[PDB]
């Protein structure tokens, strides 16, 4: 619907003059817009105080003055709330936003006493979930029935299957709509607002300046995501986990798609359930996904068509739904990424028996003997009867026979768990050769140990970085751009400890 989404930074301050501090920043890290939530402000003299802002903000102002029933801060008399959101107004503002519950009278009392250049916007908050699409068009026709210039819902994501009823409503509404769906499951929502049709999404001046659940950063948006490239036509891609936070495919695939200007925006997938989110999200608009834990085994099985190699692993590290018939096929990157670097670094005992145990694990025999180390022991049997391999009791595997290759392909040691390891250092001594498929962090406890221990140690980042190139291909459709993903993971996924929720 209409202009591309604006985006708008949250200033919380408590004091006037921090606020106007973070107007300035909020224009300097290329914000369109601020949101003064003035429920925040200790100390709030409403005349004086609203001129200052209104004065020296570099940016258009949205004035907000939410209530304690709303889920803001302000507690006290209704009607001298309402009176600073007219002074705002009446003072120069560019939007305030007045809660539905009052909106029909508020509207009423500025009828025909509205500046020009002013939009009112009426907004209605659901910290419970994301109603059914009949509810959420009751919902707007209510807000547009007040009297508003524009809708704003925001709503909870209970499943990120829900996002999909939200896009539909900024999408399909005639009327501009702030349309979001809040918590790390909804993040989506605030992504692609240029696709579906949002007049604005929040994004924080830091990390830690959040004024609702889920709201990325406005350099995150900007820069991570491509916002200002996202239109109604791009295409969207996404890595599909539980937990995804973590994951730094966001940001090289992005990087590459900017590179050589693909209409393509990846995202994060936080995914309960691989069959309700795949049902949901069918559309042409989704055309590639990635996978991790714990949906590598389940997306084979999602998969209409699947490769030979995936097939043949048992897991699926990559979706592509084709234009043709719009079929879901699978295929797996995992196993020539390890396996290479694996080799670069130079009987393999691989820990972890799902989808990135059976990639490396069938890789291997495919070139020594492999021993499957698991936690739950009927896993690593059913794969170590698989590729004609060993199990093995992961109590014991601090005991083995010299020169062995090491691969850890569980989370284990996988942030936050950085003080975790899957096997004890003085059991590294009879190894040659440690690969850890843990990125994050670079140098897991594991391969920290198993340096000090004059073993050779091959990072998760080796194996990282050459699946997501295999993948860039399999999505675009172009020749894998290698030494260009070397080059964005060096330069923008070097950084350590972050979440992106
Ligand atoms: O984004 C990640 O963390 C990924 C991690 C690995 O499991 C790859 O197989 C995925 O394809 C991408």
């Amino acid at each position: 619907v209409k202009n591309p989404s604006l985006i708008c930074a949250p200033v919380m301050a408590d004091s006037i003059d921090k606020m106007v501090i973070e107007t300035s920043k909020a224009h300097e890290l290329g914000a369109d817009l601020v949101e003064i939530r003035l429920d925040w402000l200790k100390d709030f003299n409403p005349l004086e105080d609203l001129k200052t802002i209104i004065k020296k903000s570099p940016l258009p102002t949205l004035f907000t003055y939410r209530p304690k029933w709303e889920g803001g801060q302000y507690e006290g008399d209704e009607n001298e709330r309402r009176d600073v959101l007219r002074l705002a107004m009446e003072l120069g503002a560019d939007y305030i936003d007045v809660e539905l519950q009052v909106a029909s009278e508020f509207i009423k009392s500025i009828d025909g006493k509205k500046p020009g250049k002013f939009k009112v916007i009426v907004s209605s908050h659901n910290y419970q979930n994301t109603p059914s699409v009949e509810d959420l068009d009751g919902l707007v026709a209510r807000i547009q029935q007040t009297g508003a210039d524009i809708v704003k819902i925001a709503t909870t994501a209970v499943d990120i299957a829900d996002v999909a009823r939200m896009f539909h409503i900024t999408s399909k509404a005639q009327v501009p709509t702030i349309g979001l769906v809040m918590g790390e499951r909804g993040l989506m929502s605030r992504i692609l607002c240029s696709k579906f049709g949002g007049y604005l999404t929040f994004g924080t001046l830091d990390s830690s300046k959040v004024s609702a659940p889920g709201q990325p950063t406005i350099k995150d948006l900007l820069d991570l995501y491509n916002f200002r490239r996202i239109g109604p036509d791009t295409k969207v891609y996404g890595i599909i986990g539980k937990p995804v936070s973590h994951s730094k495919s966001p940001i090289v695939h992005n990087q590459a798609f900017k590179s050589v200007d693909f209409n393509g925006v990846y995202v994060h997938l936080l995914v309960d359930n691989l069959v309700s989110f795949l049902q949901a999200y069918s559309s042409s608009d989704f055309a590639g996904f990635s996978c991790t834990i714990p949906h590598k085994e389940a997306a084979l099985q999602c998969c209409d068509e699947v490769d030979p190699l995936a097939k043949s692993i048992g897991a699926v590290n990559t979706i592509l739904r084709r234009k043709s018939d719009g079929k879901l096929l699978g295929y797996n990157t995992d196993c020539i990424g390890s396996i290479s670097a694996i080799e670069d670094g130079l009987t393999v005992v691989v820990i972890g028996a799902g989808g990135a145990g059976k990639a490396l694990a069938y890789g291997a025999k495919e070139k020594a003997k492999v021993v499957i180390a698991n936690r739950t022991y009927e896993r690593a049997l059913e794969l170590a009867e698989a590729i004609g391999g060993k199990a093995l009791s992961l109590t014991d595997l601090d005991n083995y026979e010299d020169g062995m290759v090491l691969a850890n392909t569980t989370s284990m040691g996988m942030q936050p768990n950085v003080e975790e390891t899957p096997i004890s250092k003085d059991a590294l001594k009879h190894y040659a050769l440690v690969f850890d498929a843990v990125y994050t962090p670079r140098i897991t406890r594991l391969l920290r140990e198993a340096e000090e221990s004059g073993a050779i140690t091959v990072s998760g980042s080796e194996m990282f970085v050459r699946q997501a190139y295999e993948q860039f291909e399999i999505f675009t459709g172009l020749p894998a751009p290698k030494e260009l993903y070397w080059q964005i993971m060096s330069k923008y996924g070097s950084r350590e400890n972050l979440y992106f929720q």
